[PDB]
């Protein structure tokens, strides 16, 4: 018996009824499902085409991925739920939208071209222990109307903001575009305005003018879009793998990556009160649904006069309200849209509605008073169950060191550059001595390179430095190209030469690059 | 009892009923079959004439066929189902389109000219343990009415298409085409737009700008062909087992074919699963159908007015769609085309039609509740029964060495050249040396030919690659022609020349050569 | 009497009249001008914003601009209509809509905020005497409606189009968008589809799958907006003043330059001619709106049944048309589009209409056989007034050379290295000699320098490169930075390294730079 078990409990015993019975799955939103509660915290991430939401989800996983690709070009042509399995594979849409232990059983009222345009990516990670992560198609720049696909991407894009943990816009500066797909799924996205976050990539590759003003036309242009004059925080950087083109603003682009990371980090111990969140709101809008279905209902009169009274009560439809409220004591912010309500009112006969049942909102009402008061308890205890999302580095990063510390300067630390292998920084050359070293399956040792390297009398925190470019595989040990990369840069460091924060492509060996 | 048996029992007893019932055999598609459950996942491969489809399959297969012959000239006169045989042979059409186990008895409907246009390839192969493969004819640019051939080639198309794993378009550089009966012909692929992957070959025999303007050309009119704006991924190369002939883009091709490769890699886990989408797929547009027929039974009146009730009806057709869609919430994506639902209508004598029968309706949408639900665990326990399709290398390829490693740089590995036979370079002394070594049954095992050309100090990377290159049937031993070409290798790498990546006919043996 | 005034005398006595007579100025377009005949060839150049334009424009004048500024930001806010001016400076638009000499009086009709957002600038150069060149706005990705401008740009366009030489269309590789705006202006383009050439510019800063698969998006996208499957050619380049960034096309780019350079170079013995063109185009369709409006008004009666008669006529149009063709012996191709004169004709009370005049038809088939047939000897004797547009070089060309020859090897020809001050590479010292060399007014002579750098005994092509990329200001003598450039160069070369085909801004000297 968990908390999520509870809540999932409380949810299929006391809210569907009145779901079921005042059609609110016919109005708002369908029936939840047990998907939404066994699920774990989850981000989801937009962007147009060519932004590089592929590089972001690789980047922060330090992983490739067994179905999606990083590619300049648009190649995701489906939705991508990666999580986490206990082998390296994917599954499709149709049987990803039924998967007793994946968020999506609710995708099905879409349907065909949705769940063939959908996929899932199972491989285990000690980030997807935590999170799964929704790589969205690129949202089409090309002016398209909403019928020429085969789903409607607004509706399933409202249908994510409802349960995200955290919704990502990625928008890029050398390709930098706002559409009116982008538009219209930004509405959709109206009312959960907390969960995005916007994020402008590709900012070191551009001159400082250009980076400028490239953010303004897009937040020029986003002021208009959103229409709420509430800021929206950017994080302006280049989450990118690779060293940065231009340097300017450096120090901007980590502090806004930071800054973005921290926020992430801050999800597992959000994961679920976040559905606690998303069950108060929904009981709410629900219960305000039925005091109105519940008042049209009574207003409603027995067989004649029917057709004037409906058409007088759609037009009285907002003093209705009013009346609820004050009648209730419920605030404002819970009700829906009255013009919404409007055409969603006339299409339904209201003979068939059903009057006030008591019953489902008195417990409705206990419900909130008193089993979230149980529950609590049950919350503060299981905070700790899976504290460890995080943005993990890479295989460039300073915890690649292991044994090695940071940055110092102690005695036990040595002098620049007083050993290393002169000629033999070319790959034969560096795998004699690999194999002088007597290495084990080809891979020397974590304590053996430590003893080799130490005797080159550098100091300990540049040899770290040295360990964190090299280990590209992030094992704690190294192999013949990641040990022949670190007696490169050692080489390199004899001859004069600063180490680079993070190594290129280039340098990383051609078999370790993806 | 396997997950492919209960697909075919539960389509046979309870999705069968309702297609006679309503006939949906008359209007969308005929009654499935249990070819379509006990069929192996399958490779349609199109394209218009002398385009190379032999070429490509025999590529994939590193064996020739029973019954297809590569040309450059139209040979493919009838579509060829290369598929797994116990012994090398073939069988015609006619008795293809009956076999219990071949995917090919609903082809009987269209008969004759079809079926003796029909042909079956059975062999055993590693391939074909996997998959089938329908070379289709080459698809006709002689600007043709479709009543000139003797059968309905864009119905067939879309038989497959409903049916088909992988879906290949195949169009050439030299001699590229857009013909009419291609263009009907992916009208017919119409609906099935996943299957199709657009593979331009023959792209390294032309010049860079030739090859830029004809794929220019090609797409196009492709963009217009197609009429859906969404992109179709392109694979620019040369599946061909003969050394390039301009190698300025020789690294796209290798990427592209790498891609498609591995593609074509992700069928066996994806053979059953694409059974399940389909029947999805043939359920929901059943129930549709289903329903449009139960409306209109139920509006057809009894004897009078029978004429102007129809003639209103079918012009009343799609509000009797949006009425189905909002009384039994069914996604729009799963209804018809309205005007084909028209000129079908007026055929057919609206007294004849059926009343709703709940039954049937209940027990599909249990079906679609109950039944996948249950057959999961099969599948996930059936996950790895055939994993194995691949896209395997030739006789010249990377694992051809057998014993032999790939490349590196050992001690244990040697010089370029110290030791081969010199003008023995010619068959006669060849043999003579052949013999000399002492081989069993005219061939040097593999052991023996080790330690004989261990001698000739190489390195042992170049020595695999010498291996690879020579042992052309692929069983890890030497022959006679074999070995005379392994030690031309050799000879020529004393003389001092590059290792070719794939050996040419003209080094391949003359009896080795197709 | 030039063969241009004897067109505009021709058109202002007897073209007029018809199209005053039947409102040919209330269908199609309005009454012409003097402008379109005193004009001179003119190069319209369209693209979105951030495209380069500007960067274009200034590239083909080596020259700025008195208004506009090259910026990768959106600067063009307005169009520049920039032609050959006897002083440096600019003009605005509602005084550039009336100037005697310019084209652009038929302007006037849009107003307001077109010509606040119409810009003229004017400066002699050696182009300009040639051409004018119009600088549009950078048409807008943001999704926008047509109603939110202060004019109608498609129809301002479709003005241009219809009197333009050459019109450039100018997409980039980094920032590549086809926006719906940009859409509806090339169907406002439709009609003259032989003036537009399409030029992928920034080819040169991305890798080449990347330039290839954007050059692709860009083309899907161009295939279905254009309609036409007439392929468009494409000029895929840099035109850059800048050195290549990826060399891997530059001889495609070079290749792709040269040909829209030429092509460009064609229009001077092309600028008279094609007034005769669209002359004789508007002959036809004024004719061809004679007769339908003469047909229509005989069809007319006198007073009674006109209502009806007209919602008969409107709807009997189509073969009234094919009535006039086989009775006037005009080809199919001078109508205009049958649905357009529908919704044009309503608008229209057909009382109003003038009757068949038949002095006008004939006396314009008179011009079409006999004026035109005058005006050849005098097209024939004028063909040289003005044949020298050309797209020049720059700064940076193998011209700037001046008294040097380009490439070769004579004796008279010296070594690679023998003589330069070797310290003396930096400002001062180059400043030292400079004035040892007597240079006068701050400048040293060509003579001086030819017989001073000829000591440095380089051969004479290398000498000629050094003078062509130091003389920035190409008025073939070397001032201060300039001669500090070269010998810099030639340091360079005395150190050993080759000299670059084209200065980065960075070697520019910073006075020099824009």
């Amino acid at each position: 018996q968990t908390v999520t078990g509870g809540l999932r409990s409380l949810y299929q015993r006391k809210v569907l009824p009145l779901e079921e019975a005042y059609r609110f799955h016919e109005f708002h939103s369908p029936a939840l499902e047990d998907a939404d509660f066994e699920n774990k915290p989850m981000i989801l991430l937009v962007g147009q085409y060519s932004t590089g939401k592929t590089t972001f989800i690789r980047y922060l996983l330090e992983q490739d991925f067994p179905g999606m690709r990083i590619g300049p070009e648009p190649t995701t042509d489906s939705f991508i739920a990666v999580m986490y399995g206990e082998t390296e594979g994917s599954t499709p849409g149709n049987a990803l939208v039924v998967d007793p232990k994946k968020p999506f059983r609710k995708l099905s009222r879409f349907g065909n071209a949705f769940l063939n345009r959908f996929m899932c990516s199972q491989l285990p990670n000690q980030v997807l222990k935590s999170i799964s992560i929704i790589d969205s198609p690129g949202i089409l720049s090309g002016e398209k109307q909403r019928i020429s696909r085969g789903y409607d991407f607004c509706q399933v894009l409202q249908w994510f903001a409802e349960r995200v943990d955290r919704i990502i816009l990625l928008f890029d500066a050398h390709k930098l575009d706002i559409s009116d797909e982008f538009s219209e799924a930004i509405k959709a996205f109206r009312g959960q305005d907390d969960k995005i976050r916007v994020v402008l990539n590709k900012a070191d590759q551009v001159d400082t003018q250009q980076l400028m003003r490239v953010y303004g036309a897009l937040m020029w242009s986003l002021g208009k879009v959103i229409n709420t004059p509430e800021v929206l925080r950017v994080y302006i950087g280049s989450f990118w793998a690779q060293p940065l083109q231009n340097t300017d603003n450096r120090r901007l682009f980590e502090a806004e990556a930071q800054d973005l990371f921290r926020d992430i980090q801050s999800l597992p111990q959000k994961a679920a009160v976040r559905k606690l969140n998303d069950l108060i709101k929904r009981a709410r809008l629900a219960k305000v649904h039925a005091y109105i279905i519940s008042y049209l209902k009574k207003e409603m009169p027995n067989m004649f006069g029917k057709e004037n009274k409906k058409r007088e009560l759609i037009y009285r439809l907002p003093e209705i309200y009013v009346q609820l409220q004050r009648e209730y004591q419920i605030s404002a912010g819970d009700f829906p849209e009255v013009k919404a309500m409007q055409e969603q009112l006339e299409n339904y006969d209201f003979t068939k509605f059903h009057s006030l049942k008591p019953k489902l909102i008195e417990a409705v009402d206990n419900m909130l008073t008193n089993k979230i008061s149980s529950l609590m308890g049950l919350i503060s205890q299981e905070e700790m169950n899976m504290p460890t999302q995080m943005v993990q580095g890479g295989a460039f990063d300073g915890t690649t060191e292991g044994p090695f510390n940071q940055g110092y300067g102690e005695g036990a630390k040595e002098g620049a550059d007083e050993e290393e292998w002169v000629v033999a920084k070319d790959k034969p050359v560096y795998d004699e001595l690999f194999y002088t070293l007597s290495p084990i399956n080809g891979k020397i040792s974590g304590v053996n390179a430590k003893k080799e390297m130490v005797t080159s009398k550098l100091p300990n925190s540049v040899l770290g430095k040295i360990w964190k470019l090299a280990d590209c595989d992030c094992d704690g040990m190294l192999d013949e190209e990641e040990f022949a990369l670190a007696k490169h840069l050692i080489k390199i460091k004899l001859d004069g030469y600063e180490l680079p924060n993070s190594l290129p492509p280039h340098l990383v060996p051609p078999s370790h690059r993806k």
